């Protein structure tokens, strides 16, 4: 069941503006619910705020498209 | 498990240009795959052949967007 929601995440995160792929994404199940930490690139040239603010987004987004998400940290790194 | 599908199915024909509602869902499970036959709200003063070409449009945009699904029939009506 794990890999069908594991593209509409990353899919879904790839969509928020100022994403730059996907870097990393490790999702499990906590009974039917899916708790799952993310790292995203970002421009290096971005500001933290700004990264920041992608970060918050693509939590969002994410949350918003895919119900069965119950926790979901963003992070970001320099791509 | 069919509550989340369907709420995926009438959101994402909704997203699609010239989509007045779904006015009727009916999706059943063959095995692991969804078979769904759907109506469409139009405006009355679409002519048939953008109707047709709206169904065409939301039957790509929700087995796009939902992989389970393996039947979908999409017709519209005036509304
Ligand atoms: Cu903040
Ligand atoms: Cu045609």
């Amino acid at each position: 069941h794990m890999e069908a929601v594991q593209n509409r995440i990353v899919e879904a995160a790839e969509r928020v503006p100022g994403v730059r792929g996907v870097i990393h994404l490790r999702a499990r199940y906590v009974g039917q619910d899916i708790w799952a930490n993310m790292i995203i690139g970002v421009d290096p040239e971005n500001t933290v705020e700004q990264a920041h603010e992608i970060c918050e987004a693509v939590q969002a987004a994410v949350c918003g498209k895919i119900r069965r998400i119950e926790s979901l940290h963003v992070s970001a790194e320099a791509r």
